[PDB]
């Protein structure tokens, strides 16, 4: 019917969709092959088979539309895109392309994009590239964050506010609520800021972890799992960032939530041609390139990346990578095992967190309100400081917390 | 008679049987060669011979029913399955195929599957692939575990709750009691969860070590010894995992106790072609990470739970790297300590490094609280001190008696 609608129906539903057409051996095939079979045996209409995907142009000059639902995993139901199709519309990889597709002529392997209907949600005939847009401190225009889930989001707003175009590092040791934090920021971005494109990127992950996120986030959730190779981790990431750049080129605000930059860096280290502690010096280039991408764009739009830096893992290499990303970001949230050990579960190291150019993300009144909060929480130890914030915040909502705790 | 019955009888019995069918010199034959003789010679009463095993589809398109009791080692007495029989039934490598079998005609080499009776213990024409079932966090159902054997099983239930579909990692140094721990979970699972399919998979093992395990475990014990090739270590593990996946596609709970994923990993590393990192091909850790990756709790029912040892402290650079690359992959981990072992305290569990993710899903709020209180009182305690204090406090009664008889 409609490829993406196909790619988004449950496997059983797809199976009984196939059998209703007369397709026999479907149950023992990969979801993609089932989709192919259904798409192929629906070759009975005239102008009625629609496709879409993010474009990936391989070195040999031809391209492939790949699907977000598959986290851009090369598959049988990839819509092929011709060199002469990329060239007629100045298409570059990352381009989200929509339109009519068609079965393979015999000798052909893949379904083919027949006519280009839409590029990047715009007329195919229509943009200055990301790399020559201007980079402001993306501190103007704040991304703000009843219930107790909103307690995390309220400490953040005081500890380390986020703007459109931030390059944030979530510095997280094991079991400190790194994931719940991300789920929270996601949920908060969805309710509060539905105007942004939300991309959650999961790199070296556990399969079950993946589907947990896929079921919470209102946005694009893309993932490779630890049982795919470094090549794939790299691929998935590089596919995401480009998609993000094309969308900024259209003056959108795009927000990537990255689970481990550090795992991503692992991948590049194994994938790149031939050290400081396991990790090649040349390797970190593309990771940094990726993080470096974040920016508020003067010409309009922004790309914001919040990435977790996994810390305290007993890996020399994880450590080296973190060292190597100090100073790159312009926000940090620090998570602490001590605060986690005790079950006090916002779990932020207040005195170690904070974003740069706070003043641009904030009304003058607020900033001064924040400075006294900081003045008072400063000498408190990690654990105290959180316990003190939760008891005082839970009484109210963010704003009235200061009025109330003045006199 | 029936192929499985024939190959589950002692060799002397088989020679006796065989001699008394007119079959000369075979006392010095390999058992399987003997089995082959007894079949080929029992080809008198036609339509009696039944056969079975796990299917491995080879590159050319035909397959072989291979048998768990030789740890899926290719043999004269493997049942040839035709390309057409695979196509007729949607058959897949890992399938458990029963039926009737027929002797080789002039110019073949194998008994052949002539009639298919059961496939995966269901009707031969009756299931969606592991790879597209959904993967909940493996905590919507628990697998719990007054003797001193049960000491281990209890200590385990407070440190590292296993649930249907866990990817557990047993990190162990040498002589730290990992084999006996393995044996203890095995016994705790059979006795306690007979509904779960238990497969114990041993890689690169000493021969007598195999036999010992083969005789304690109520369930499938497949192994490959250090005398067999890396290829063979790879073969056995791949056959076991595939069978596992196949049973989950039938809504069953399979459990794989895997001994030395690092060994499994060493095997792939020698078998996998060409970028080195401490001895080990980066490329190489893919297939083991895959083996482990498969552990999941399936949404549409059934589960694949996997518990694997990672060897550590062997003074092999390679073993260390393997362990690192698995750091993070699991959702339970039980650490063993040489420390606690040297001092002969046997349920030698580093309780403070052990634990599983999403505990809350494997326990009742009452249980979790009790457990969280236990963790508060153990945290500042050293490695050796902590088990002595846990054993001498469990050496009173059973599990709930622990807390109802500690809350003084
Ligand atoms: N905001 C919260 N409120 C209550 N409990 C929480 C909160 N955040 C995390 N936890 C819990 O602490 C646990 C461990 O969290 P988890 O999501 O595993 O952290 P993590 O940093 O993702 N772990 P890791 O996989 O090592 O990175 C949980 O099981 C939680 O329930
Ligand atoms: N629960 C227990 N009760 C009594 N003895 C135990 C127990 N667990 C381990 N041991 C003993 O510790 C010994 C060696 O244990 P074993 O299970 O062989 O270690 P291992 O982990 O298999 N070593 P290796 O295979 O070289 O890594 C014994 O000989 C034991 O008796």
């Amino acid at each position: 019917m409609n490829l993406t609608e196909l790619k988004n129906t449950p496997v059983s539903e797809l199976i009984t969709l196939g059998e209703n057409m007369g397709l026999e051996n479907l149950a023992r095939m990969r979801k993609q092959d089932i989709i192919f079979a259904i798409l192929k045996q629906h070759a009975k209409s005239g102008e009625d088979i629609f496709g879409d995907g993010v474009l990936e142009i391989l070195q040999d000059g031809f391209g492939f539309l790949r699907s977000a639902d598959s986290s851009y995993l090369a598959g049988p139901d990839d819509i092929y895109v011709s060199p002469s199709q990329i060239r007629r519309f100045n298409l570059r990889t990352g381009d989200t392309i929509s339109g009519k597709i068609r079965p393979p002529k015999e000798g052909e392997r893949y379904f083919a994009l027949l006519k280009v209907n839409e590029v990047n949600f715009d007329k195919p005939e229509n943009n200055k590239i990301l790399f020559e847009n201007l980079t402001p401190l993306h501190a103007n225009s704040r991304l703000r964050m009843g219930s107790t889930e909103d307690l995390t989001a309220r400490v953040l707003d005081l500890a380390s506010p986020i703007g459109r175009g931030q390059r944030g590092l979530i510095v997280a040791p094991p079991k400190a609520g790194k994931t719940m934090l991300l789920q929270n920021i996601a949920q908060s971005i969805a309710y509060n800021h539905p105007d942004c494109v939300l991309m959650v990127l999961l790199i070296d992950e556990r399969p079950e972890e993946v589907t947990e996120m896929q079921r919470l986030v209102k946005g694009e959730v893309v993932a490779s799992t630890f049982d795919e190779p470094a090549s794939r981790h790299v691929q998935v990431a590089e596919m995401v960032i480009e998609k993000a750049k094309r969308l900024v080129e259209h003056k959108k605000d795009v927000i990537i939530l990255l689970d481990s930059i550090t795992r991503l860096a692992r991948a590049y280290n194994t994938v790149v041609p031939a050290l400081t502690g396991g990790v090649d010096a040349n390797a970190l280039h593309r990771p940094k390139r990726f993080f470096g991408a974040a920016r508020n764009v003067e010409e309009g739009g922004s790309l914001t990346i919040i990435a977790t830096a996994l810390i305290d893992t007993g890996s020399k290499m994880d450590e080296v990578i973190y060292e190597e990303f100090k100073g790159t970001g312009n926000m940090e949230l620090h998570l602490s095992r001590k605060i986690a050990e005790k079950r006090v579960f916002p779990a932020i190291d207040y005195n170690r967190s904070g974003t740069r150019k706070e003043e641009l993300l904030t009304t003058q009144e607020e900033l001064q309100k924040m400075w006294i909060l900081r003045k008072i929480i400063h000498p408190m130890g990690e654990i105290d400081a959180m316990e003190f914030l939760i008891n005082k915040l839970a009484m109210t909502k963010t704003n009235d917390d200061f009025f109330e705790m003045m006199k």
